[PDB]
Protein backbone atom coordinates (compact mmCIF):
# COMPACT_ATOMS: atom_id res chain seq x y z
CA UNK A 1 0.00 0.00 0.00
CA UNK A 2 2.93 2.51 0.88
CA UNK A 3 5.89 0.77 -0.93
CA UNK A 4 5.94 4.10 -3.07
CA UNK A 5 5.13 6.44 0.39
CA UNK A 6 8.18 5.03 1.98
CA UNK A 7 10.50 4.58 -0.85
CA UNK A 8 12.41 7.69 -1.51
CA UNK A 9 14.66 10.08 0.55
CA UNK A 10 14.27 10.93 4.00
CA UNK A 11 15.42 14.15 6.46
CA UNK A 12 15.12 13.95 10.09
CA UNK A 13 15.44 16.78 12.83
CA UNK A 14 19.28 16.39 13.01
CA UNK A 15 19.94 16.83 9.45
CA UNK A 16 20.20 13.11 8.62
CA UNK A 17 19.81 11.81 5.42
CA UNK A 18 17.80 8.42 4.95
CA UNK A 19 17.50 6.84 1.89
CA UNK A 20 15.37 3.71 1.51
CA UNK A 21 13.37 1.38 -1.12
CA UNK A 22 10.21 -0.66 0.24
CA UNK A 23 10.23 -3.86 -1.61
CA UNK A 24 6.54 -5.28 -2.45
CA UNK A 25 7.68 -8.40 0.15
CA UNK A 26 7.91 -6.15 3.02
CA UNK A 27 12.27 -5.35 2.67
CA UNK A 28 13.46 -2.06 3.59
CA UNK A 29 17.11 -1.70 1.82
CA UNK A 30 19.65 1.56 1.71
CA UNK A 31 21.84 3.93 3.28
CA UNK A 32 22.03 6.68 6.43
CA UNK A 33 24.14 9.48 7.12
CA UNK A 34 23.91 10.74 10.20
CA UNK A 35 24.64 14.17 10.75
CA UNK A 36 25.79 13.69 14.26
CA UNK A 37 27.57 11.21 16.03
CA UNK A 38 31.02 10.76 14.62
CA UNK A 39 30.06 9.07 11.76
CA UNK A 40 31.29 9.59 8.17
CA UNK A 41 29.13 9.15 4.49
CA UNK A 42 27.01 6.33 4.03
CA UNK A 43 26.10 3.18 5.66
CA UNK A 44 24.00 0.50 4.81
CA UNK A 45 20.64 -0.04 6.30
CA UNK A 46 18.17 -2.69 6.05
CA UNK A 47 14.47 -3.19 7.70
CA UNK A 48 10.79 -4.08 7.26
CA UNK A 49 7.97 -2.55 7.12
CA UNK A 50 4.13 -3.97 6.96
CA UNK A 51 3.08 -4.54 3.08
CA UNK A 52 -0.25 -4.70 3.92
CA UNK A 53 -1.43 -2.43 7.02
CA UNK A 54 -4.65 -1.98 8.19
CA UNK A 55 -6.86 -0.07 6.25
CA UNK A 56 -8.80 2.51 9.42
CA UNK A 57 -6.25 5.48 9.46
CA UNK A 58 -3.51 3.43 11.16
CA UNK A 59 0.34 4.30 10.57
CA UNK A 60 1.93 1.47 8.59
CA UNK A 61 4.67 -0.39 10.97
CA UNK A 62 8.45 -0.87 10.40
CA UNK A 63 12.01 -0.73 11.47
CA UNK A 64 15.87 -0.88 10.36
CA UNK A 65 19.28 -1.26 11.36
CA UNK A 66 22.32 0.61 10.55
CA UNK A 67 25.62 -1.22 11.93
CA UNK A 68 28.00 1.89 12.00
CA UNK A 69 31.01 0.14 10.26
CA UNK A 70 31.43 1.55 6.41
CA UNK A 71 34.80 2.01 4.31
CA UNK A 72 35.54 5.51 6.16
CA UNK A 73 34.53 4.83 9.84
CA UNK A 74 34.00 2.04 12.28
CA UNK A 75 32.23 3.09 15.27
CA UNK A 76 31.75 -0.71 16.96
CA UNK A 77 28.08 0.24 17.46
CA UNK A 78 24.27 -0.34 15.65
CA UNK A 79 21.03 1.78 15.95
CA UNK A 80 17.46 0.36 15.19
CA UNK A 81 14.33 2.51 14.50
CA UNK A 82 11.03 1.21 15.37
CA UNK A 83 8.09 3.65 14.45
CA UNK A 84 5.50 3.83 11.43
CA UNK A 85 4.78 5.89 8.37
CA UNK A 86 2.60 8.65 8.65
CA UNK A 87 0.84 9.42 5.26
CA UNK A 88 -0.86 12.22 3.43
CA UNK A 89 0.21 15.57 3.22
CA UNK A 90 3.50 15.59 5.37
CA UNK A 91 4.18 12.36 5.31
CA UNK A 92 6.02 11.54 8.50
CA UNK A 93 8.32 8.52 9.72
CA UNK A 94 7.93 8.93 13.51
CA UNK A 95 10.43 6.53 15.32
CA UNK A 96 12.39 5.27 18.59
CA UNK A 97 16.20 4.27 18.23
CA UNK A 98 18.04 1.97 20.72
CA UNK A 99 21.92 2.30 19.85
CA UNK A 100 24.41 -0.57 21.65
CA UNK A 101 27.93 -0.10 21.60
CA UNK A 102 29.61 -3.03 21.50
CA UNK A 103 31.12 -3.11 25.15
CA UNK A 104 33.02 -5.10 27.98
CA UNK A 105 31.17 -6.56 30.68
CA UNK A 106 32.12 -4.21 33.43
CA UNK A 107 30.30 -1.77 30.39
CA UNK A 108 27.36 -3.54 29.39
CA UNK A 109 25.38 -1.18 31.98
CA UNK A 110 25.91 1.67 29.97
CA UNK A 111 26.06 0.41 26.71
CA UNK A 112 22.45 1.59 25.20
CA UNK A 113 21.05 4.67 23.89
CA UNK A 114 17.50 6.01 23.35
CA UNK A 115 16.29 8.56 21.44
CA UNK A 116 12.83 9.43 19.09
CA UNK A 117 13.66 10.55 15.12
CA UNK A 118 10.94 12.25 13.27
CA UNK A 119 11.61 12.22 9.29
CA UNK A 120 10.42 14.37 6.65
CA UNK A 121 10.52 14.38 2.88
CA UNK A 122 11.68 17.96 3.01
CA UNK A 123 14.96 18.91 5.11
CA UNK B 1 35.60 -12.19 13.12
CA UNK B 2 31.75 -13.32 14.80
CA UNK B 3 30.33 -14.35 11.15
CA UNK B 4 29.97 -18.28 12.36
CA UNK B 5 29.79 -16.80 16.50
CA UNK B 6 26.43 -15.37 15.30
CA UNK B 7 25.37 -17.32 12.34
CA UNK B 8 22.84 -20.20 14.19
CA UNK B 9 19.98 -20.63 16.22
CA UNK B 10 18.87 -18.22 19.16
CA UNK B 11 16.62 -18.99 21.94
CA UNK B 12 15.77 -16.42 24.07
CA UNK B 13 14.09 -16.18 28.06
CA UNK B 14 10.58 -16.52 26.39
CA UNK B 15 11.51 -19.75 24.14
CA UNK B 16 11.48 -17.71 21.06
CA UNK B 17 13.42 -18.65 18.42
CA UNK B 18 15.66 -16.17 16.33
CA UNK B 19 17.23 -18.25 13.31
CA UNK B 20 20.09 -16.26 11.50
CA UNK B 21 23.24 -15.73 8.86
CA UNK B 22 25.67 -13.35 9.68
CA UNK B 23 27.33 -11.84 5.94
CA UNK B 24 30.81 -11.04 5.38
CA UNK B 25 29.37 -7.58 4.47
CA UNK B 26 27.32 -7.08 8.27
CA UNK B 27 24.08 -8.74 6.75
CA UNK B 28 22.22 -10.24 8.83
CA UNK B 29 19.51 -12.14 7.26
CA UNK B 30 16.80 -15.02 8.61
CA UNK B 31 13.44 -16.15 10.28
CA UNK B 32 12.27 -15.15 13.89
CA UNK B 33 9.40 -17.55 15.86
CA UNK B 34 7.50 -15.54 18.91
CA UNK B 35 6.49 -17.94 21.76
CA UNK B 36 4.57 -14.50 22.88
CA UNK B 37 2.07 -11.83 21.06
CA UNK B 38 -0.20 -14.01 19.38
CA UNK B 39 2.74 -14.68 16.75
CA UNK B 40 2.10 -17.88 14.44
CA UNK B 41 5.07 -19.56 12.54
CA UNK B 42 8.41 -18.05 10.95
CA UNK B 43 8.87 -14.14 10.25
CA UNK B 44 11.33 -12.83 8.17
CA UNK B 45 13.91 -10.19 9.46
CA UNK B 46 16.76 -8.38 8.47
CA UNK B 47 19.70 -6.42 10.32
CA UNK B 48 23.12 -5.88 10.34
CA UNK B 49 26.19 -6.39 12.94
CA UNK B 50 29.72 -4.96 12.87
CA UNK B 51 31.65 -7.56 10.85
CA UNK B 52 35.21 -5.71 12.23
CA UNK B 53 34.33 -5.61 15.72
CA UNK B 54 37.22 -4.24 18.21
CA UNK B 55 39.58 -7.18 19.24
CA UNK B 56 39.35 -5.38 22.89
CA UNK B 57 37.35 -7.90 24.74
CA UNK B 58 34.25 -5.88 23.56
CA UNK B 59 30.90 -7.35 22.21
CA UNK B 60 29.90 -7.25 18.83
CA UNK B 61 26.78 -4.53 18.07
CA UNK B 62 24.13 -6.04 16.02
CA UNK B 63 20.73 -5.19 15.41
CA UNK B 64 17.57 -6.55 13.36
CA UNK B 65 14.15 -6.02 12.28
CA UNK B 66 11.17 -8.20 12.00
CA UNK B 67 7.71 -6.71 10.33
CA UNK B 68 4.69 -9.16 12.09
CA UNK B 69 3.64 -9.99 8.83
CA UNK B 70 3.86 -13.64 7.39
CA UNK B 71 1.19 -15.74 5.61
CA UNK B 72 -0.74 -16.62 8.84
CA UNK B 73 -1.06 -13.03 10.70
CA UNK B 74 -0.40 -9.96 10.31
CA UNK B 75 -0.39 -7.80 14.12
CA UNK B 76 0.17 -4.27 12.44
CA UNK B 77 3.80 -4.05 13.98
CA UNK B 78 7.53 -4.02 13.84
CA UNK B 79 9.98 -5.18 16.54
CA UNK B 80 13.52 -3.75 16.33
CA UNK B 81 16.44 -5.50 18.75
CA UNK B 82 19.29 -3.54 19.52
CA UNK B 83 22.55 -5.42 21.39
CA UNK B 84 25.63 -7.00 21.11
CA UNK B 85 26.83 -10.68 20.46
CA UNK B 86 29.51 -11.85 23.44
CA UNK B 87 31.14 -14.73 22.69
CA UNK B 88 32.78 -17.94 24.65
CA UNK B 89 32.21 -20.55 27.20
CA UNK B 90 28.40 -19.78 26.95
CA UNK B 91 27.61 -17.09 23.70
CA UNK B 92 24.89 -14.49 24.40
CA UNK B 93 23.15 -11.51 22.29
CA UNK B 94 22.25 -9.54 24.67
CA UNK B 95 19.52 -6.99 23.54
CA UNK B 96 17.06 -4.53 24.13
CA UNK B 97 14.26 -3.54 21.70
CA UNK B 98 10.89 -1.36 20.39
CA UNK B 99 7.77 -2.82 19.11
CA UNK B 100 6.11 -0.35 17.11
CA UNK B 101 2.03 -0.78 16.79
CA UNK B 102 0.90 0.73 13.53
CA UNK B 103 -1.47 3.61 15.21
CA UNK B 104 -3.82 6.49 14.70
CA UNK B 105 -2.27 10.30 15.53
CA UNK B 106 -5.22 10.03 19.03
CA UNK B 107 -3.26 6.52 19.98
CA UNK B 108 0.52 6.97 18.82
CA UNK B 109 1.21 8.20 22.24
CA UNK B 110 1.11 4.61 23.50
CA UNK B 111 2.18 3.00 19.71
CA UNK B 112 5.65 1.67 21.20
CA UNK B 113 6.39 -0.97 23.78
CA UNK B 114 10.06 -1.58 25.04
CA UNK B 115 11.70 -4.66 26.79
CA UNK B 116 14.88 -6.58 26.95
CA UNK B 117 15.48 -10.07 25.26
CA UNK B 118 18.67 -12.38 26.12
CA UNK B 119 19.40 -14.95 23.62
CA UNK B 120 21.56 -18.11 23.93
CA UNK B 121 22.37 -21.04 21.86
CA UNK B 122 20.26 -23.42 24.06
CA UNK B 123 16.65 -22.96 25.01
CA UNK C 1 20.24 27.26 40.12
CA UNK C 2 17.09 26.29 37.64
CA UNK C 3 14.59 25.98 40.86
CA UNK C 4 12.85 29.12 39.72
CA UNK C 5 13.43 27.94 36.01
CA UNK C 6 11.50 24.47 37.00
CA UNK C 7 8.77 25.27 39.42
CA UNK C 8 5.49 26.05 37.38
CA UNK C 9 3.06 24.42 35.32
CA UNK C 10 4.19 23.14 31.84
CA UNK C 11 2.12 21.46 29.28
CA UNK C 12 3.30 18.68 26.86
CA UNK C 13 2.24 18.20 23.04
CA UNK C 14 -0.47 15.91 24.30
CA UNK C 15 -2.22 18.92 26.12
CA UNK C 16 -0.94 16.95 28.98
CA UNK C 17 -0.49 19.31 32.96
CA UNK C 18 2.68 19.08 34.91
CA UNK C 19 2.51 21.14 37.66
CA UNK C 20 6.33 21.04 39.69
CA UNK C 21 7.58 22.71 42.62
CA UNK C 22 11.91 22.10 42.43
CA UNK C 23 13.31 21.99 46.47
CA UNK C 24 16.50 23.79 47.31
CA UNK C 25 17.61 19.73 48.02
CA UNK C 26 16.72 18.45 44.18
CA UNK C 27 13.16 17.60 45.12
CA UNK C 28 10.28 17.48 43.20
CA UNK C 29 6.48 17.67 44.18
CA UNK C 30 3.43 18.66 41.98
CA UNK C 31 0.62 17.04 40.25
CA UNK C 32 -0.06 15.32 36.80
CA UNK C 33 -3.23 15.75 34.73
CA UNK C 34 -2.93 13.61 31.04
CA UNK C 35 -4.62 14.57 27.94
CA UNK C 36 -4.73 10.65 27.22
CA UNK C 37 -4.92 6.87 28.54
CA UNK C 38 -7.99 7.11 30.26
CA UNK C 39 -6.66 9.29 33.35
CA UNK C 40 -8.94 11.82 34.79
CA UNK C 41 -8.11 14.76 37.36
CA UNK C 42 -4.32 14.54 39.27
CA UNK C 43 -2.40 12.55 40.54
CA UNK C 44 0.15 13.17 42.76
CA UNK C 45 4.40 13.10 41.22
CA UNK C 46 7.17 13.31 42.63
CA UNK C 47 11.22 13.25 41.31
CA UNK C 48 14.07 15.04 41.73
CA UNK C 49 16.62 17.89 39.52
CA UNK C 50 20.03 18.52 39.75
CA UNK C 51 20.48 21.46 41.94
CA UNK C 52 23.59 22.33 40.98
CA UNK C 53 23.99 21.92 37.22
CA UNK C 54 26.75 22.43 34.89
CA UNK C 55 27.43 26.58 34.17
CA UNK C 56 28.81 25.59 31.06
CA UNK C 57 25.52 25.69 28.78
CA UNK C 58 24.06 21.86 29.35
CA UNK C 59 20.25 21.32 30.42
CA UNK C 60 19.68 20.22 33.89
CA UNK C 61 18.92 16.80 34.25
CA UNK C 62 15.61 15.63 36.47
CA UNK C 63 13.23 12.92 36.36
CA UNK C 64 9.73 11.63 37.96
CA UNK C 65 7.18 9.31 38.48
CA UNK C 66 3.52 9.45 38.69
CA UNK C 67 1.53 6.07 39.82
CA UNK C 68 -1.82 6.61 37.70
CA UNK C 69 -4.05 5.96 41.03
CA UNK C 70 -5.91 8.89 42.48
CA UNK C 71 -9.41 8.97 44.06
CA UNK C 72 -11.03 8.82 40.57
CA UNK C 73 -9.21 5.98 38.89
CA UNK C 74 -6.39 3.28 39.18
CA UNK C 75 -4.92 2.21 35.86
CA UNK C 76 -2.65 -0.37 37.99
CA UNK C 77 0.56 1.84 35.93
CA UNK C 78 3.42 4.07 36.39
CA UNK C 79 5.45 6.21 33.81
CA UNK C 80 8.62 7.83 34.77
CA UNK C 81 9.89 10.38 32.80
CA UNK C 82 13.73 11.12 32.53
CA UNK C 83 14.92 14.42 31.24
CA UNK C 84 16.41 17.72 31.13
CA UNK C 85 15.53 21.48 31.02
CA UNK C 86 16.64 23.97 29.12
CA UNK C 87 16.12 27.00 30.18
CA UNK C 88 16.50 30.35 28.12
CA UNK C 89 13.48 32.44 25.60
CA UNK C 90 11.78 29.29 25.05
CA UNK C 91 12.65 27.08 28.09
CA UNK C 92 11.49 23.42 27.58
CA UNK C 93 11.25 20.26 29.69
CA UNK C 94 12.49 17.74 26.68
CA UNK C 95 11.69 14.20 28.14
CA UNK C 96 11.84 10.31 27.43
CA UNK C 97 9.22 7.82 29.86
CA UNK C 98 8.75 4.36 30.11
CA UNK C 99 5.19 3.48 31.50
CA UNK C 100 5.25 -0.06 33.26
CA UNK C 101 1.69 -1.39 33.56
CA UNK C 102 1.44 -4.54 36.52
CA UNK C 103 1.03 -7.85 34.61
CA UNK C 104 0.90 -11.46 34.88
CA UNK C 105 4.53 -13.12 34.39
CA UNK C 106 2.62 -14.44 31.22
CA UNK C 107 2.26 -10.75 30.01
CA UNK C 108 5.49 -9.19 31.24
CA UNK C 109 7.39 -8.94 28.33
CA UNK C 110 4.35 -6.27 26.79
CA UNK C 111 4.55 -4.59 30.50
CA UNK C 112 6.30 -1.26 29.30
CA UNK C 113 5.12 1.14 26.74
CA UNK C 114 8.14 3.87 26.14
CA UNK C 115 7.61 7.95 24.64
CA UNK C 116 8.84 10.93 24.34
CA UNK C 117 7.22 14.10 25.92
CA UNK C 118 8.24 17.64 25.31
CA UNK C 119 6.97 20.03 27.82
CA UNK C 120 6.90 23.91 27.11
CA UNK C 121 5.75 27.17 30.24
CA UNK C 122 2.63 27.76 27.13
CA UNK C 123 0.24 25.13 26.41
CA UNK D 1 -1.36 -4.60 49.98
CA UNK D 2 2.42 -4.38 49.18
CA UNK D 3 3.40 -1.60 51.47
CA UNK D 4 5.51 -4.54 53.70
CA UNK D 5 6.55 -6.10 50.20
CA UNK D 6 8.39 -3.26 49.12
CA UNK D 7 9.73 -1.34 52.07
CA UNK D 8 13.16 -2.41 52.53
CA UNK D 9 16.41 -3.24 51.22
CA UNK D 10 16.97 -4.69 47.71
CA UNK D 11 20.02 -5.60 45.34
CA UNK D 12 20.08 -5.52 41.41
CA UNK D 13 22.14 -7.90 39.05
CA UNK D 14 25.63 -5.19 39.39
CA UNK D 15 25.52 -4.96 43.03
CA UNK D 16 23.62 -2.32 43.15
CA UNK D 17 21.75 -1.09 46.85
CA UNK D 18 17.88 0.27 46.66
CA UNK D 19 16.78 1.09 50.27
CA UNK D 20 12.89 2.22 49.96
CA UNK D 21 10.05 3.09 52.29
CA UNK D 22 6.39 2.27 51.35
CA UNK D 23 3.95 5.02 52.28
CA UNK D 24 0.26 4.13 52.40
CA UNK D 25 -0.53 7.36 50.47
CA UNK D 26 1.97 5.73 47.17
CA UNK D 27 5.09 7.42 48.12
CA UNK D 28 8.51 5.84 47.84
CA UNK D 29 11.07 7.56 49.63
CA UNK D 30 14.84 5.80 50.66
CA UNK D 31 18.55 6.27 48.77
CA UNK D 32 20.58 4.90 46.24
CA UNK D 33 23.67 3.39 45.79
CA UNK D 34 25.32 2.59 42.62
CA UNK D 35 28.16 0.02 42.20
CA UNK D 36 28.79 1.72 38.66
CA UNK D 37 29.36 4.49 36.99
CA UNK D 38 31.46 6.84 38.87
CA UNK D 39 28.82 7.39 41.70
CA UNK D 40 29.87 7.46 45.57
CA UNK D 41 27.59 6.73 48.42
CA UNK D 42 24.14 7.51 48.95
CA UNK D 43 21.63 9.10 46.99
CA UNK D 44 18.34 10.19 47.59
CA UNK D 45 15.32 8.90 45.33
CA UNK D 46 12.28 9.44 45.36
CA UNK D 47 8.79 7.49 44.01
CA UNK D 48 5.34 6.30 43.58
CA UNK D 49 3.29 2.73 43.91
CA UNK D 50 0.47 1.92 43.32
CA UNK D 51 -0.98 1.23 46.98
CA UNK D 52 -4.28 -0.41 45.52
CA UNK D 53 -3.07 -3.26 42.89
CA UNK D 54 -5.34 -5.50 40.48
CA UNK D 55 -6.20 -8.58 42.78
CA UNK D 56 -5.64 -11.14 39.75
CA UNK D 57 -1.98 -11.77 40.18
CA UNK D 58 -1.19 -9.03 38.72
CA UNK D 59 2.55 -7.19 39.87
CA UNK D 60 2.43 -3.95 41.33
CA UNK D 61 3.32 -0.92 39.31
CA UNK D 62 6.19 1.44 41.03
CA UNK D 63 8.99 3.69 39.35
CA UNK D 64 11.48 6.54 41.35
CA UNK D 65 14.13 9.14 40.50
CA UNK D 66 17.85 9.44 41.30
CA UNK D 67 19.16 12.94 40.77
CA UNK D 68 23.19 12.17 40.67
CA UNK D 69 23.93 14.60 43.24
CA UNK D 70 25.12 13.83 46.73
CA UNK D 71 27.83 15.26 48.96
CA UNK D 72 30.48 13.48 47.08
CA UNK D 73 29.76 14.00 43.71
CA UNK D 74 27.68 15.81 41.19
CA UNK D 75 27.08 13.33 37.41
CA UNK D 76 24.88 16.26 36.04
CA UNK D 77 22.57 13.27 35.54
CA UNK D 78 19.23 11.39 37.18
CA UNK D 79 17.56 7.87 35.85
CA UNK D 80 14.03 6.84 36.44
CA UNK D 81 13.41 3.46 37.21
CA UNK D 82 9.58 2.36 35.87
CA UNK D 83 8.73 -1.15 36.91
CA UNK D 84 6.74 -3.88 38.79
CA UNK D 85 7.02 -5.54 42.37
CA UNK D 86 6.21 -8.94 41.87
CA UNK D 87 5.68 -10.61 45.36
CA UNK D 88 6.27 -14.35 46.61
CA UNK D 89 8.88 -16.81 47.15
CA UNK D 90 10.97 -14.95 45.62
CA UNK D 91 10.34 -11.16 45.22
CA UNK D 92 11.25 -8.73 42.67
CA UNK D 93 11.40 -5.66 41.14
CA UNK D 94 11.90 -5.88 37.30
CA UNK D 95 12.65 -2.31 36.10
CA UNK D 96 13.76 -0.43 32.83
CA UNK D 97 15.56 2.44 32.89
CA UNK D 98 16.22 6.04 31.60
CA UNK D 99 19.37 8.38 32.22
CA UNK D 100 19.13 11.48 31.34
CA UNK D 101 22.37 13.58 31.27
CA UNK D 102 22.42 17.45 31.29
CA UNK D 103 23.75 18.30 27.30
CA UNK D 104 24.30 21.18 25.22
CA UNK D 105 21.61 21.00 22.14
CA UNK D 106 24.43 19.99 19.69
CA UNK D 107 24.84 16.73 22.24
CA UNK D 108 21.37 16.23 23.17
CA UNK D 109 20.78 13.32 20.71
CA UNK D 110 23.26 11.12 22.83
CA UNK D 111 21.59 12.62 25.92
CA UNK D 112 19.61 9.27 27.50
CA UNK D 113 21.00 5.67 28.52
CA UNK D 114 18.82 2.42 28.86
CA UNK D 115 18.70 -0.09 30.29
CA UNK D 116 17.05 -2.72 32.82
CA UNK D 117 17.80 -3.75 36.47
CA UNK D 118 16.12 -6.46 37.98
CA UNK D 119 16.07 -6.08 42.26
CA UNK D 120 15.85 -8.72 44.55
CA UNK D 121 16.04 -9.09 48.54
CA UNK D 122 19.28 -11.20 48.57
CA UNK D 123 22.48 -9.64 46.58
Amino acid sequence: RDQAGITGTWYNQLGSTFIVTAGADGALTGTYESAVGNAESRYVLTGRYDSAPATDGSGTALGWTVAWKNNYRNAHSATTWSGQYVGGAEARINTQWLLTRGTTEANAWKSTLVGHDTFTKVK
